[PDB]
């Protein structure tokens, strides 16, 4: 059973969630199973920011055990800004664990090297996630994206518990029942960061949405990378931390990393600097 | 000076939200100046809904002094659905106190009755507002919305602190520093209601924003409107409570309704059902 604890309060510098297992903290990036089913695959797909909020939360490489962490930016929290006609993340952002875009190595189909974090994905059913929520989805696609110019794939997911999830089988089922979902992610993440000041990202294959079966074998080599990676054998693991409790074959392996956590000490959400409540125009 | 006092929790059928002027409940309908600055086309706008938030608060025709409380529909909440790309109201969303849409004439411009309810207010500013706020709005524009069969004229606004306030004139100024958002705004008042059962909307005119000096003719009317109705010459005031503290010539003037509301009692946000978060794809 997967829980969150929560360390401060939500928007502030000291705020931490780690995804425990039966009360005790995992590594949201190493310790979780890619596959909840295999033979099915259904996926686990670690949650870290909910649809419509503005937070750019993130599992983190840098942390034992990787708990999910505000990004910074100039001393201060990292916001993505509101981009017209969208308000925050249009997606129930987050990734799957044991996966890894290779950053020293170019991948054929974009021609760039991996963005040296965990393949993303896009859950797109009705109810909005919490941070730090492990749930079961089903792969539908999945997109090219260059972003500033590194290989950052994006497959787009449903959560089984959706009402819609048995409806949704393949890419083409998207436009179907969500219809303009697609193009509209294919230009929130081309424009996301102009407001920061970074150029417009490109897409692959047109921003084409590829099928589940393209999807899947995606999936399948980003797993196979931090197959690699978790076991030493990459050629440069980027100061990433490899620590984990459940993988007692692997170097890194410490069962005492999850007692070392400090215990939860949630606090209410904290003001968010009105300045992010700005749309624009772009 | 106004502020709030809020009674109850948000997002509850006892929240209450009560204009003060220097500390004192004055009705939200009628007490508050149309007018901030009348030669300079400045005026007072009452906030109702946050922009992208759901609830659909309203200055309350029927209670004395009309503060600010939720509509409900069938003896729930009302909530107004998502519908992509949309989230919740687009818009700072308000009205003009001393205005009313006669339901007594078929208005010319719409060949349809007024919808009861004091003129609305789009206010396009990067700040998301607060309910019960008064702020001070220039008008640019204004569309001719037909809800429900009934006029329900749409006043295009800024307020006049927004860093683009001095670059805002007329209506084409809209389209220049917020590009689609016209466009956005229509779609939006036809099909929001869909979700709910209920009819698309139309807009006479083609739904096109007719101009500064338009809607100041409109916003004028609505004023004579409700000058006829606070003046007790309405054929039909529809039970709306027209006490007031601050018009003294008024049969309705009552010096003790003031203090006859309760103090604040303000409480933390109340949960909102979670089928509120759903995105409609109509
Ligand atoms: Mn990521
Ligand atoms: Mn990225
Ligand atoms: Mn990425
Ligand atoms: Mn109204
Ligand atoms: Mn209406
Ligand atoms: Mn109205």
């Amino acid at each position: 059973t997967y829980t969150t604890r929560q360390i401060g309060a939500k928007n502030t510098l000291e705020y931490k969630v780690y995804i425990e297992k039966d009360g005790k903290p995992v590594s949201a990036f190493h310790d979780i199973p890619l596959y909840a089913d295999k033979e099915n695959n259904i996926f686990n797909m670690v949650v870290e920011i909910p649809r419509w909020t503005n937070a750019k939360l993130e599992i983190t490489k840098e942390e034992t055990l990787n708990p999910i962490i505000q990004d910074t930016k100039k001393g201060k929290l990292k916001f993505v800004r509101n981009c017209f006609p969208h308000h925050g993340y249009i997606h129930n952002y987050g990734a799957f664990p044991q996966t890894w875009e290779d950053p020293n190595v170019s991948h054929p189909e974009t021609k760039a090297v991996g963005d040296n974090d965990p393949i993303d994905v896009l859950e797109i059913g009705e109810t909005i996630a919490y941070t730090g929520q492990v749930k079961q989805v089903k792969a539908l696609g999945i997109m090219a994206l260059l972003d500033e110019g590194e290989t950052d794939w994006k497959v787009i997911a449903i959560d089984i518990n959706d009402p819609l999830a048995p409806k949704l089988n393949d890419i083409e089922d998207v436009e179907k029942y969500f219809p303009g979902l697609l193009r509209a992610t294919n230009e929130w993440f081309r424009i996301y960061k102009i407001p920061d000041g970074k150029p417009e990202n490109q897409f692959a294959f047109s921003g084409e949405a590829k099928n589940k079966k393209y999807a899947l074998d995606i999936i399948k080599e980003t797993h196979d990378s931090w197959k690699q990676l978790i076991a030493g054998k990459s050629s440069d693991s980027k100061g990433i931390d490899l620590t984990n409790v459940t993988l007692p074959d692997t170097p890194t392996y410490s069962k005492a990393a999850s007692d070392a956590i400090p215990p939860a000490s949630l606090k209410a959400d904290a003001p968010i600097d009105k300045s992010i409540d700005k749309w624009f125009f772009i």
